[PDB]
């Protein structure tokens, strides 16, 4: 289903914008007749498929994205205490100085620099590693096995989010559902993290206003993270929800065993003008329902001290070619990226 990533640059494509135009839930039957999938394009719709309980995760260890309750609930409820408030807020200061560290080395190197390789990617890893309490001697060959790390990690309980659980819950998780635990962290996390960091600076910077603005009143950073993750729309659209029975949606009866496919991007972006300055936003970036991105405290404190920090200790950056120039990954279910970001200042 190519049309649910097309783009325009940062926007929707004129074909994606068109296929909107037929409502928040289209009923697609494939040319083969093989089955009946459906496209959520709406908010709202979404929101009713994603926290509906008639539907799982059928294909048509530690990955929660493929378990359904109660397993999904199982494991979720051991991992959820690594991302309460209070595990944020004694992580923040750390967070600060590693986007710190990664914006000095930045200043240094001088201009220009690859934004995406050099400064967001290593970032966002090396905050993965501080969260997840990777040992140090360890961070270095991660970033560039896991079941071994794992077996381990578990031997001896250390920080971050593996020791809690290890500690917390030993017996209940193996070596390979803590390694999954782990890679879904560094790999798809980080990807989609690193994503926020690079598209979200160009888009600052296409509005220097609000590049600006931020800079003046950096209490505007939670908002203007809520603003950044709805228009970019990084995770695009989520693995097909299957109906365990007849479920009406949005008017409309889904039949038991028919896909639905929720377009984040759509619902995010169908409606829009980029503005940080909006108290609060109408956006699924962070999906809804028990599948809810479970990382979605630690994006959002990452997020708002990078955009903050980078826009007070970098006032003169821009791209070093016009942006317009920038290349996007084409269509693809894989996290939505630029490829590279030259910056100046
Ligand atoms: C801006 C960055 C991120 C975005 C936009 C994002 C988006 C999402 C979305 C949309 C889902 C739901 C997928 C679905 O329902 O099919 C999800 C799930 C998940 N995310 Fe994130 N995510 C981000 C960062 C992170 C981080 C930093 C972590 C961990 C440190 C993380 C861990 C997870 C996990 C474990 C799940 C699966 C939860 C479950 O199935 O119960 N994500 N994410």
């Amino acid at each position: 289903h190519r049309v649910l990533h097309l783009r325009d640059r940062l926007d929707l494509a004129a074909e994606l914008k068109l296929l909107c135009e037929r409502g928040p839930l289209v009923r697609i039957p494939l040319e083969d007749g093989s089955a009946v999938h459906w496209f959520a394009l709406g908010y709202d719709v979404v929101r009713e498929v994603l926290g509906s309980e008639k539907f799982d995760k059928r294909v048509i260890p530690g990955n929660l994205l493929q378990l359904d309750p109660p397993e999904h609930t199982r494991l979720r409820r051991m991992v959820a205490p690594a991302y309460s408030v209070r595990r944020m807020q004694a992580l923040e200061p750390r967070v600060q100085a590693i986007v710190d560290d990664h914006l000095d080395t930045m200043a240094s190197t001088g201009p220009p620099v690859e934004f995406l390789r050099e400064v967001a990617g290593p970032m966002a890893a090396r905050v993965a590693c501080e969260f997840l309490g990777i040992p140090l001697d360890d961070r270095g060959e991660l970033i560039r096995y896991m079941r071994e790390l794992a077996a381990r990690l578990r031997r001896d309980p250390g920080d971050g989010m593996l020791g809690m659980v290890a500690r917390d819950h030993g017996a209940d998780i193996s070596d390979e559902e803590l390694a999954g635990l782990c890679a879904v962290v560094m790999n798809s996390s980080v990807e989609q993290t690193e994503s926020c960091l690079a598209a979200g600076t160009l888009l600052l910077l296409e509005h220097p206003e609000q590049f600006a603005l931020l800079r003046e009143r950096p209490e505007l950073g939670e908002q203007a993270v809520e603003e950044i993750v709805r228009y970019l729309s990084v995770f695009e659209g989520l693995d097909p929800r299957t109906a365990t029975e007849d479920v009406e949606i949005g008017g409309q009866v889904i039949k038991k065993g028919e896909a639905v496919f929720c377009s984040l991007l759509a619902a995010n972006r169908a409606d829009d003008g980029f503005d940080i300055t909006r108290k609060e936003s109408r956006h699924v970036a962070f999906g809804h329902g028990i599948h809810h991105c479970l990382g979605a405290p630690l994006a959002r404190m990452e997020l708002r001290i990078a955009f903050t920090t980078l826009v007070s200790r970098f006032p003169s950056l821009r791209t070093a070619v016009p942006a317009e120039e920038i290349r996007f990954r084409p269509p693809s279910s894989n996290v939505f990226t630029l490829l590279e970001l030259p910056l100046t200042w």
